[PDB]
């Protein structure tokens, strides 16, 4: 009856939470067609639900866009391409599906990441409407819209002219989600909320058997994963390994293949590491690891959607940045919600060390721990029958129907 095209960027941060919000829309009798580059393509035998169709970086690529790094922060260079040249090619496909359309079924509306402001003015030419999707927190909203890393981004020309871009497209969208709720950033909701004329939705996206795991203690595991984009120098790895070693916590330690630059896997490590305390895979699914009553803490990227999954289940965290990644945003989580700490000098043994153990050990870190607990129980009435994040939801499925 009803279909929603979601279009979501091809990243770690990005990726997730649109997929999470396909589930829902799905969930609410929606059909869901899924536009993603062949870049980053996600396991489509995961979601049989859903149509994928592959866009814009089809079989001849062909000048640039075929050369990039396909890891760390030049990754993203495809963004920019693509909101300067996709517009024709984003017309076209949504025009072959609108044709194929079957006579019983409409489509009622595009989901884009609001990165993807080019797709703005390619909606209002088709007379489609438009939704957004913001992928990171209200705070991070406000930073930019509004000490030192916004002199930071004061500095940053590309960085203005794109949040500049991205902020008029979502002005001009009839809808704009946020992956959040309402009582985790109940400060920043007025301000950014007023900003945009459109409707704002609030909804947190992020809401098997691990042998090893199970033979844990609660609350002994630190859970290490810092995603799918990330890379690291051989350097700093070892100085991540020497850090796990001196905390003398047990690890769960997630090192994807090509983690680190230079080699396949983890050939850096010295001999005889992960001794009786530590265990190494290739992959686990992470909600799942986190909900586990062994994990601690959460060594993280200081990307919003893994964060916001964690406090989701009351684990709190440690906090790296990767590539042109801004301080701003682990700092909010560490002195503002207060849920974990951030490493503030890069990668270091000692710095590493303390971290794990004041948010595992000690005595005077409990509080990061509560406050996580505490977060996770309002996520939880927030999502009942009758709470905020609840009522956003069912409000947003209705207007998509009015549209
Ligand atoms: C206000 C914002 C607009 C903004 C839009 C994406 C954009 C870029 C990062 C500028 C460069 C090109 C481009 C396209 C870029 O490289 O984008 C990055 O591409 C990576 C893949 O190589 C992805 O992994 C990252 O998610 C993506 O940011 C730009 C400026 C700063 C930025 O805020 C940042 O927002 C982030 C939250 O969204 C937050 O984590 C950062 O701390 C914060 O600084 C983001
Ligand atoms: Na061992």
């Amino acid at each position: 009856r009803r279909r929603i095209i979601l279009f979501p960027v091809p990243f770690q941060g990005h990726i997730n939470p649109m997929l999470q919000l396909a589930n829902v829309l799905y969930s609410k009798g929606f059909s869901i067609t899924i536009f993603h580059t062949n870049f980053n393509k996600p396991k489509t035998s995961n979601y049989p639900h859903f149509t994928f169709r592959f866009i814009l970086d089809n079989d001849p690529q062909d000048e640039r866009i075929s050369n990039l790094p396909t890891h760390g922060p030049l990754a993203g260079m495809r963004i920019p391409i693509i909101n300067e040249h996709g517009a024709d090619e984003l017309r076209r496909e949504l025009e072959l599906l609108m044709l194929a359309s079957e006579e019983d079924e409409e489509v009622s509306c595009l989901i884009t990441d609001a990165l993807w402001y080019f797709a703005q003015s390619v909606a209002d030419s088709l007379n489609l409407r438009r939704l957004v999707l913001m992928t990171s927190s209200l705070f991070n909203f406000h930073a930019h819209v509004s000490k030192d890393i916004q002199f930071g981004f004061s500095n940053w020309k590309q960085g203005k002219e794109i949040f500049e871009n991205i902020t008029k497209q979502t002005k001009a969208s009839s809808g704009v989600i946020w992956n959040s709720f309402k009582e985790l950033e109940e400060s920043e909701l007025e301000t950014v909320i007023r900003e945009i004329p459109a409707p704002s939705f609030l909804i947190p996206l992020p809401k098997t058997v691990f042998p090893w795991l199970d033979q844990q203690p609660s609350r002994s595991v630190l859970y290490v994963s810092f995603g799918s984009a990330t890379e690291v120098d051989e350097k700093d790895f070892l100085e991540i390994a020497r850090g796990l070693v001196d905390s003398k916590q047990s690890f769960l330690w997630v090192v994807r293949p090509g983690f680190v630059k230079g080699s396949t896997w983890v050939e850096p490590l010295p001999d005889g590491f992960l001794g009786e305390r530590g265990r190494i895979v290739k992959w686990v699914p992470q909600q799942e690891v986190l909900a586990h009553g062994a994990i601690g803490a959460f060594w993280t990227h200081s990307g919003w959607n893994s964060t916001l999954e964690s406090v989701c289940e009351g684990v709190p965290m440690i906090f790296s940045d990767f590539g042109l990644d801004q301080p701003l945003n682990a700092r909010y989580m560490s002195d503002v919600l207060k849920v974990g700490v951030y490493l503030e000098n890069g990668w270091e043994r000692g710095e590493i060390a303390n971290a794990i153990r004041r948010v595992m050990v000690d005595e005077e870190g409990e509080y990061i721990r509560q406050n996580a607990r505490v977060l996770k129980q309002k996520a939880d009435v927030s999502l009942m029958k009758g709470g905020s994040s609840y009522e956003s939801l069912e409000s947003l499925v209705s207007y998509i129907s009015s549209l």
